[PDB]
Parts: structure tokens; sequence; C-alpha cells
């Protein structure tokens, strides 16, 4: 965080700023009387405002607060009344690029002072004046303080509800005012919340106050500049507490029940048949909160908010309804394609040609989907943890290897086997993708990907360094055995010596010690020290590396597997044509409203743990 | 949980239901006067009751409670007094299949209201009216709310004891009333309890109140529809707190001491000689709580309630008395059978025939017990965790292989060795069953079964996929070496290539790189990538998989072993003939009662930790 200029720096007009900084009033009141007539003996009181910055004495007084500050603000404003410049004095604007648009009301609200803040507003302060500075609108979280760039949202982003209540009651205040980010009062509150459960979080408590007092459906429907309602913004930023509050918001009182996203129908002991609203949760529209929350648009907090009631059962009625019947079909139609690819080519000649045609019409079928899936892929997802993109190359590669091989079959480049037989080894290793449909083995394949990434690549990369150095060092010592024979040359070339070192790691071959080295002692010293760096230092410790991996993750392995399946639930859903997606939850109900455009959903909740505890008191 | 119709849906007779729903009375009292004479100008007031459902205004008023509801129920009943239809109005019944039999008293009791509930009962409410609906009687735990289908048990299943106390004092209330499940007031309380220790659990507190006020032995002896006393039902559902309370129930006061299952004889400091009752705990009868609690009829909570005092020492005096003397005999008589099977057949000819006869008369002896044990087995136990059934096939298979082999011995099909020599390898691996009699190694064999199931099968299943794909891929590249010789063909067929890959995993053989591949580079690329998927990715990680297994279980391995032994304690007991089971605990004592049919048991309890803490205050 680097800012070119500071807001307040306590390092003949300087007497104005010095007097208000230390809070001294006696040196100011008599001296302010003197200033009254400098302009007369000379309409535009420049002298009491700074030049390089727009900061005035009013901003200077409030930025350097003290118990004497209240005694200064009242007389400072009275000076502008005599010169009739209170309009320009109160609405004075900062001019630095970092802090631009900050007014005296903005600083008074920040410094936890409802006394002067009410006084300035009553004096004609510019309510809903936007602080459109680079500092107030940081490019990241740590580059500044973003709060919505309005005095109302600043009091809302801070924990001062009294100044909020005063600002709501003001007539000139524009509630549905959008700042330079296209945000709102509710968008700003969503950004400043946190996903970590805090005992005393005012954001969801103040979300209720601002929304209810507005009492209409325009704050929750106003779109962002990127294009995002306050509902969807909480999903993009991963705000679970706000998402749980918004999706399950029930208003008991009349005249405001239209602001409810969940209308409980009936309750009887543990079971209650709540009737939720999903007018912006189902994937019928674009950028749904369900679609946003399952992809890697949220960070480090997905399952704790993918289990929320309106959308936890949205996936179950998508899996148990059409996704399960298409995972088997994808499993069967790929198992048969792999079996046919193996069968018709293991029996290759050194009428079953209709089976070979099936591989032709299906390798193109896989690659046309993978080819179009690569285009929708982005580098922001290609290298990540929950990418689900590595399976998009290897499905494409195994498909593109088959069609490339057969193009060289009839054309007879003799390389038709160099590409086809690599598809068998990859095609059968691709069969492990379709094990997500089982909990016991789907969690197992989750462990494999974490093991193959955190530990195996780190072991191999060190290993080739010990294989390149020791391969060259061992092969360099060996002269050419006489008689021009291939004997004496187990370590004769770099490729021959590296291969013999690799066979030493697994445990295959004979460890000869008289391999025609011109230093027999040095060759053995370099041999009985290679196996203590790999077999004793690395291979045993490789087993040790993965123990930290399978102990920290095993309590989250069942959590990551569900997110894999929940992604394929809607990845399958987008493949259905528009006429096929005519099967949805339920019709329009829950309210007369605007002629009932409320796509509701009835899910009964039988909760035994809470009800048992509730009656226990 | 899916219900076709809702109980209460707040989405010219509709004015009746609307007025009571919102609690408005002014719009009802004058309008109810109007209704009085619609039927006259027209015995059967249909108009104020619903048609598709039996719900009336009384049910509608109580389902939509409000502070004005008490002001509505009193005048609503007075309307039926004038028409003299209070009998049909109060006893009005629901008619939906989901919710059937629900009355106005049932809803009033549910909504924590003892005021109206007492008023309805005083008005002639149908006490002990059964709500025999599909919702009130769910097929599972999450399909509804089961509470015993009576107003008394509903107040008991909820935490309202005042309405219970009122219902006990009523004359018309039938305490020993059985619902559609054959349950009782005490059966229903057992079902709604929980095995997790809760600080404030009313169920065992309300079990005391209902049983004592009844003051007789008919609630604890009334059989279920499945056939189960309230004692045995707590064992089937795994209710440890109720089981600990019931089995150790001591009533101090006279006239009710006959309702005690434990009569403490004397106490002196730490040692107290409690004298328990096991009239339904010992295995003398069928479906004993001891027999039920040791088999896999309880779930996830067995050792925390198999250690309860009446039945923790019931097994110790069965092990130290006849079970230990039959485990050695089973160990010796099977060790000798295995030794004889090995000895008389390792020396097979390429008079000791009496030893061969012993295997004949004992292989049939094993298979006749295993054959009859398979019939008593069920698929509900065949595939489980604490099955103790896998040892029933392999004991049967090893027994059936011996008799099958000798049938081909004299008959001379020459296959007599193909079945007999497989019995040695299985017969000696069966010798590890009889290691349950030792703590150090019995816990070891518990680890093996968990390791062999959670980890080894998951590793092998992935391994054959990498062996099928790489076996075909390696064998496909190899042409037939000239001269029609068997050289050049280490990977010549599928079986030859798969075998050479398996030997690569363990570490046997020579890793040749010039194995007559028509692509020497591609064969090596497919070879130095198979060993990084098994030897580097799988075999090392296999060791890693079992580390989560031996760290989470080792604190429970000593717990599962006891349940294995406790099952064989009564598995041995059922083998004794009726005359042999003439040795039991102790006679009839502890009370005069009904001519003393109380099979008691005296077990002295020397408790030093509690007594030391008790005197410390
Ligand atoms: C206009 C022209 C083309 C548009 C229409 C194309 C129709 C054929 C597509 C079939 C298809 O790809 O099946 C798919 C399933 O789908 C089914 O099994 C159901 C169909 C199989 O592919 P997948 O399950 O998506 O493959 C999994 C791998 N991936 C997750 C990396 C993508
Ligand atoms: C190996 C991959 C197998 C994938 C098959 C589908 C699948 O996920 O299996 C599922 C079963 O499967 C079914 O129940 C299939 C139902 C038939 C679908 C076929 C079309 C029917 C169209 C009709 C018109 C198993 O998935 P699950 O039940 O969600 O997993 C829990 C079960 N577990 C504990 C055993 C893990
Ligand atoms: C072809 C891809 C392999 C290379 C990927 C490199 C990507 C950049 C490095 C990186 O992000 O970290 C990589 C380091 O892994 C390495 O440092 C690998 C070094 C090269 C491996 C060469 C092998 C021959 C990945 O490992 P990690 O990020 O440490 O793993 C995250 C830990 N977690 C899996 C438990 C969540
Ligand atoms: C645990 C560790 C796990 C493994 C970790 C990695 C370790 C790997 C060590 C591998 C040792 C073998 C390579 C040297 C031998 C060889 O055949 O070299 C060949 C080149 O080499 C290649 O073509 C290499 C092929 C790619 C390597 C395998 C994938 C690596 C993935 C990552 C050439 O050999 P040559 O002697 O010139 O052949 C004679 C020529 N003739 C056939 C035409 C007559
Ligand atoms: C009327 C006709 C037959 C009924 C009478 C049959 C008498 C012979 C039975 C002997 C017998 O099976 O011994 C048993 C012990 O039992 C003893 O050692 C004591 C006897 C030995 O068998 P087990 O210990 O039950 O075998 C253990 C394996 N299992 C636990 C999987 C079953
Ligand atoms: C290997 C399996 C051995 C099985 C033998 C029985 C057995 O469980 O051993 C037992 C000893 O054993 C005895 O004390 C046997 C008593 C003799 C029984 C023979 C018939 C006597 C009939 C007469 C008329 C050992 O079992 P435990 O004492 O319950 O285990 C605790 C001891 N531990 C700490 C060493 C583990
Ligand atoms: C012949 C029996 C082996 C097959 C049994 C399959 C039974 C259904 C799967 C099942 O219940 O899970 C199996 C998965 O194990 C697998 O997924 C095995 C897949 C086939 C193995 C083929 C090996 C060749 C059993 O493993 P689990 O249930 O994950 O283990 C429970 C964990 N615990 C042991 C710590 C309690
Ligand atoms: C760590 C991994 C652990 C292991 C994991 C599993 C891995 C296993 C890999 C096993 C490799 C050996 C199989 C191929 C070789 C073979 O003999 O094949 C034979 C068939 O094959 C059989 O008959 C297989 C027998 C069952 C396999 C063993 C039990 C698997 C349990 C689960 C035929 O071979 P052939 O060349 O036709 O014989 C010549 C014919 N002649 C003899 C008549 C002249
Ligand atoms: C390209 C062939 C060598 C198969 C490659 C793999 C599968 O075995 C990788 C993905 C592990
Ligand atoms: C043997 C390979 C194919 C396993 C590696 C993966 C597949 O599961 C990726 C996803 C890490
Ligand atoms: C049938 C023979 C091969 C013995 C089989 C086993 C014992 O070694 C299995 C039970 C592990
Ligand atoms: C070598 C085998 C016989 C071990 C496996 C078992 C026996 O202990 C079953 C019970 C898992």
């Amino acid at each position: 965080p680097v800012f070119s200029k500071p807001m307040d720096s306590n390092i003949l007009k300087k007497r104005i700023f010095a007097a208000v900084s230390e809070g001294c009033v006696e040196e100011l009141v008599e001296l302010l009387v003197e200033l009254q007539e400098l302009c007369r003996r000379r309409f535009l009181m420049h002298k009491l405002t700074a030049s390089d910055t727009g900061k005035t004495c009013l901003m200077k007084a409030l930025l350097n607060i003290n118990p004497n500050t209240k005694e200064i603000v009242r007389i400072l404003l009275a000076f502008a009344e005599e010169n009739d410049i209170l309009g320009r004095f109160i609405n004075a604007e900062y001019t630095e690029e970092a802090y631009e648009g900050q007014t005296a009301l903005n600083i008074a609200i920040e410094r936890r002072q409802g006394d002067i803040a009410a006084l300035l507003i009553a004096a004609g302060a510019d309510v809903n004046a936007h602080a459109k500075g680079a500092f107030f609108n940081p490019k990241y979280q740590h580059e500044g303080f973003y709060f919505g760039e309005t005095p109302l949202a600043l009091a809302a982003c801070t924990n001062q509800p009294e100044i909020v209540q005063l600002l709501m009651e003001h007539e000139q205040t524009d509630i549905t005012s959008r700042d330079s980010r296209g945000n709102n009062i509710l968008h700003a509150l969503v950004t400043v919340a946190e996903d970590f459960k805090t005992q005393n979080d005012f954001v969801k408590r103040m979300y209720d106050m601002i929304l209810l007092r507005s009492g209409n459906w325009e704050l929750e429907t106003t779109r962002n500049n990127d294009g995002l309602t306050p509902l969807q913004l909480a999903a993009k930023m991963g705000k679970a507490e706000i998402l749980k509050y918004i999706l399950s918001r029930e208003i008991k009182e009349k005249r405001l029940r239209s602001l409810s996203r969940k209308f409980t129908d009936w309750a009887y002991g543990p079971v209650s048949s709540s009737l939720y609203d999903l007018t912006n949760v189902d994937t019928t529209t674009d950028n749904s909160v369900l679609e946003i929350t399952v992809y890697n648009t949220n960070i480090d907090n997905r399952h704790e908010m993918l289990t929320l009631e309106p959308l936890h059962t949205l996936l179950h009625m998508k899996w148990k309804k059409f996704a399960k019947h298409m995972f088997f079909l994808s499993f069967c139609f790929y198992f048969f394609y792999n079996i046919t690819l193996t069968l018709v080519s293991y029996y290759r000649p050194r009428l079953q040609l209709l089976g070979r045609m099936f591989v032709l019409i299906w390798a193109m079928c896989i690659s046309v989907k993978e080819g179009i899936a690569i285009f929708l892929l982005r580098p922001s997802d290609l290298q990540s943890i929950l990418s689900d993109a590595w399976f998009h190359f290897v499905f494409f590669i195994q498909a593109v290897l088959v069609i490339l091989s057969v193009f060289l079959y009839l054309f007879a480049y003799k390389e038709y086997l160099a590409c086809l037989v690599l598809a068998m080894a990859l095609g059968w290793a691709n069969m492990l993708y379709y094990t997500r449909g089982f909990q016991s083995m789907g969690m197992y394949s989750v462990m494999i990907q974490k093991v193959i990434l955190h530990d195996v690549l780190k072991f191999l990369f060190v290993y080739i360094v010990f294989l390149l150095g020791f391969g060259v060092a061992l092969a360099s010592l060996i002269e050419k055995c006489p008689k021009d024979n291939k004997d004496c040359s187990s370590y004769g070339s770099f490729s021959d010596a590296v291969l013999e070192l690799f066979k030493l790691t697994i445990g295959l071959g004979d460890l000869n010690i008289q391999q025609n080295s011109k230093y027999p002692i040095l060759f053995l010293f370099l041999l009985i020290t290679y196996v203590i760096l790999t077999f004793v230092l690395l291979l045993n410790m490789l087993i040790a590396l993965m123990g930290e991996t399978v102990e920290n993750v095993s309590k989250e392995s069942e959590r990551i597997w569900r997110l894999q399946r929940a992604r394929t639930i809607l990845e399958f859903e987008k493949m259905l044509p528009e006429w096929l997606r005519s099967r949805f939850r339920m019709g329009e109900l829950c309210k007369v409203a605007e002629d009932d455009f409320r796509l509701c959903l009835r899910i009964n909740e039988v909760k035994w743990t809470e009800w048992k505890t509730h009656v226990s008191f």
C-alpha cells in the first residue's frame, strides 16, 4: 500500500491550520476576526483552504479531533455565514488523485461523531456526495478502504447506526445511489462482510435495517457494473452468513412480507414445510447464485454455503432426476468406446469394421465437445486446485490421438501405431474420471490428485537433478573397453548410465562393481552414495511426505468430492437442449404480488436436533 | 420428505377460515351470528368444515396461533353448543391419507398451550384418539414425526409435563393404549430418545413420571407388534441412557419397590453389593436384551451400553465359566484337523489311514455346522462391518473343498489335488480366526480386516485398470521376432505382458529396453511411466492410505475386539444342549411379589473413583 500524499500530516495562512490541529481556540477566535477584513481591503476565500489539496480548516479540525474540537466547528461555520460562502465551504472537495471527493461530512462520520455530523447535515451538507478517489476505491483489498463511496454507506460500513438512521430520515438522501463501481448501499455491505463466523457482526444486522426501511424490491434487484445483484455478489465473494440470511429471509409483519425469500407454510414439531423462493437461484437465468457458488468463483468457502437450504436441495433434485441417468450413460458410452478401441486394435492384422466405425464417430464426438470446452476454458482455471480442467485435455488428447492415428492408417505413414497405442494407456487411465459417482472411491481419486501434485512432482523434480548429475558423473569415468566390443559398457553413454541408475532405484538388475572404471574406488563411492540419496533419503521420505497429505486432507476429502459432483450436475444440465429443460421445480405461488412472478419451491425440513433442544428449555 | 397436501396453507365459507387465521374476531363474531340462520332457512354443519380435508375452523384457529386465538376458541365452541353439534365438532377428524386422525386436541397440545388443551378436554375432547396418518407414522426417521399417535404420548414426546399430568388424572384416558405400530406410551418415549448424552434430556425424566404414576408391571411388559418390550426396544434402537436407567432402576419408597430392577443389598464405603434383576436380560428367553445388544441390531453404539452392569458381568460369568473351556477345545480340535490335513497329504504317494478318516469325519462336522449357519445368515449381515460372516464362508469352503477332493480321490478324476491343496493354504489362513482369545493379537487381526477392506481393495481395483491398459498397450507394439522362435517375446501376448508388468511392481526380473519393439522410444516411454503410477504413485501411497486407517481406529481397535469375543460367547452358548444349559446365575429372590418369579443376580461393585470423590465433598 503506497499513497503519494497523506491526508493529514502533523510534521501566514498556516496559523489557521495550526490552531485547529492542536484544538487551541483562544489563538483562533481573535485571529479569525482579523482575517475577516483581509479580503475586504484587498467572494473567494482561498486563504483558508489548502492549494495542493482541497483540504480546508473544517477537514483539518475533524482530522485532528480533540475534546476542544466541538468548540471550534461551531465558530468555524459561523465565519462562512458572514462571508456567505458556506455553500462552497461545507461542500469543499479534496483534489488529490488518491483521495478525491472526500468532504467534511465524510470525515465527521468516520470519526465516530454523530454530534458534528448532524450539525453539518443540518447546515446543508452535501448528502450522497461520492468520494471517488483512488484510495477510497482500491484495486485490491489491501490498497485502501472501500465502503461504497457515500456518507450513508460509510456510516453503514462502520458500526454507527444512529447516523444511518438520521441519514435515512433525511429527504435529500438518495438511497438507490450507485458509486463508481456500480455498487449500492447493499453491495457495499456485502463486500465489507466476512465469511468467518463472528459473534458480533453488524453487517447482517445492518443489512436488515437498511432494506426494511426502504421497504421495496429495488435495492436487492439493482445490478452491479460487472452485473450482479446483492444476492449474487455475496456468492462471488463467498459471504456465507449474508447468503444464509438473504436466502432464508422471512419477514413476519404485514406490508413487508413481500420482502421475504422464504415463506414457511406449516410446522408441526420437528418437521416444518418451508416454501423457499428461487427467482434468482435456479439456473434458469444467467449468472445464478447456484451456478456462481459451485464454480471456483468463491474462494476457500464453498461447502459451508453450498449446503444452504434453497440450493442444497436444488442439486439433489437435479441429481436424482436427470443427472444420475446421464452419468451412467456417459460411463457406459465411454466404457464401450474404450473396450472397442482396445479390442479392434489388439487384434490388429500384422466383418467387424462396424465396430471400428463406432470409434470413428465417437472420437470425433468426444473431441468436438472437448474442443468447444477448451474455448470456454480460461487460464484463470487451467492452473488451480479445483480446476476440473486436466480431465479436459486428456479426454481431448485421447480423442485426438485416435482420429490422428486412423488418418495415418489408410494413408499409411506407418506411424498409425505410434498414436493409437498411446490412446489405450491414456484411455484406460481416463476410466478413473468416471469413479466420481461413488463415495468410497471418489474420495480415493481425490486423494490421488492431491498426492500426485503436492508430493510426486516435487520428488521427481529433485530426482532428475540427482539423475542428471550422477548419470554424467558415472558415465564420465568409464573408458572404452578394448577389442571394440559392447562389453564393459553398462555405463558407456549418458542414456546407458541414466537407465542403469533408474533400474537401481526400483531394484532391478545386478550391481556390478568392476564395470571397467579407471578409478574402481571412485566409481563405487559414487554408487553407494546415489542409493542413499534416493532409496534412503527420498523414496522412504516420499512415503513420509504423503502422510502430512493424507492426514490434513482426509477430513476434507469427502468435502471436495461433493464439489466435483455438484459441478458435473450443472455441467450435465447445460448440455440439455432448451426443449429438454422444460422440467423445473414448481410454478408461481407464495404471493399475489406483481401478478405472482415468484418461482417458489417447497422443501420440507425435518430437523430433529434443534427441535429436541428447543423443547428442552 | 414429500407430502401431497399441506396441513395449513396460508396462500362464501372462506370468511370463516380467513377470520380465525389472522386472529381477527370483530369480523367473525357478528358474521358468526349470520351463519346461525343459513341452515335454518335451508343437523349437519358442513359449511364451516373443509371438504377435501377434515380440517375445521377449530383446527384452523390453533394451527395459526396468535395472542387473539384464546379469544376465538371460547366463542367458536359456543357456536356448536347452540347447534348441539359439539360432539362432531370437537371430535372432527382429518381425512387426508398423510395426516389422518389428527384432532383439535392434538394440535392444541402440540402448540405448547395447556390453556386451550385443558379447555378442550373439559369440553369433552376425544382423549386417546389415534392420529393414524402416514405423516404421523413415517416409514423412516426423516419421513415424518412419530410420537406414539396419542395426545398423551404427544405431550410426553414433547416437553410438556403439565398436560401429561392433566391427562394422567383424567378418568377416560387409557394408559395402556397401543397405536398402529403396536407401541405404547413407553415404547414411543424410547423411540424419541437419543444415544448421545445430552445435558437436559426429558425422556428419561418423563419415563419415570409416567411409569411411577401407573405403578404396575404392564407398561414395561406390554409387547410390541414386532414383539419387543420397552426394555428390548431400547436395545434394538441403541438407546444407552434409557437402557442404563431401566436396568438400574431402583425405587426407594415402599408400595413401588416392586417396580425396581436393582435392589441394593448393602454398601460399605467403596464396595456395594447391588442385587440386579435379569428376568428379561439373560438369554434364557428369546430376544433377550443381552442377545439383541451384542448382535448388529444396535448401530454405532454398542460398547457404551454392553458395559452396563446387569449384562457386562453376564458375559464375564459366561466366558470364565464355559466359553473359555470351549474356545480352547475349538482351537485344539481345529489345529489338529489342519495339521492332519497337511501331514497326511504332503506325504501323499506319488497304517496311518485312521488319521485320514479323522479329516473325513471332521470336514463333514465343520460343513454341517457351517451349512446350517449359512441358512441362519441373512443378506443384511453378509455385507457389513461387524459381520462375523466372512469366517462362515471360508470355514465352509475349506471344509467343502476337503470332502469334494476325497470324492474325486477314489473316483480318480485326477482333480483331487486341485481342490485338496487349496484347502491347506486356506486352512492355515483360517487359523488366524482363533487368535481372538488374546488381546495383543486379537486387536492386530482387527486391524487386518479394516486394512484389507478400506485400502487394499481400493488399491487393487485401480491397479488392474493400470495393468489392463498397460498390458495391452505394451503387448500391441511388439511384432513377432523372425526365425519363428520364442525369443524377442517377453511381451508377446496379453498374459505374457501382464505378467512381466506385475513382476515389475514387486521388483523381480530384468528391465530390458530392446525387447523387439517397432518403436523402441515409445516402448520405454510406456515403461518408465508405468512404474511412476504404481511404485511411486500407488505403492508408496498405499502405505500412506493405511496411516489414516491405523490412527483413527487404534483408539477403537480394543473396542471392536471385545464385541467379536462377546458374540462368540453366546454363539458358543447356543450350541449347548438344553440339559447342558442347566447352569445359570442364581435362584428366585429379592421380593415376595407374585410368588417370587424374579431371577436375580448378585454382583458386588467396588467403585473407588466415585467413592473417593463422594467423600471429598
Ligand atoms: C500417455 C500414456 C503414457 C498414458 C499417460 C498416463 C496414464 O497412464 C498419464 C496421464 C499418467
Ligand atoms: C494416473 C493419472 C491419470 C491420475 C491423475 C489424474 C487423474 O485422476 C489427474 C486428475 C491428477
Ligand atoms: C484360496 C487360497 C489361495 C487361500 C486364500 C486365502 C489365504 O491365503 C485368502 C482368504 C487370502
Ligand atoms: C489373509 C486373510 C484370510 C485375512 C482376511 C480376513 C481374516 O482375518 C478377513 C476376515 C478380512
